[PDB]
């Protein structure tokens, strides 16, 4: 019973951690590709000065 | 949110900065013009005196 509840306080869900994992990295791709929008309005300003 | 304070102080708005350099440029053509003309008048005094 004992190591039972100690793993309810310790022992990862991997199936969870990893549905969270698989997010994070994917959130982490996602700002990166918004930050490969964002700083593409720039050189329209360029065109808007020529 | 205070760099976004920053930039509302200190950013240009290119946009708006390029309409008024276009404008003041041309400004600055048009007055000249203006002395192109202006000094077109005392030659026709000469007229007047010969």
């Amino acid at each position: 019973n004992l190591t039972a509840a100690e793993s309810r306080i310790r022992d990862v869900d991997m199936a969870k951690e990893m549905s969270e994992f698989t997010k994070n990295n994917i959130l982490s791709q996602a700002s990166q590709a918004m930050l490969a929008q964002a700083n593409q309005q720039p050189q329209n300003v360029l065109q808007l000065l020529r």
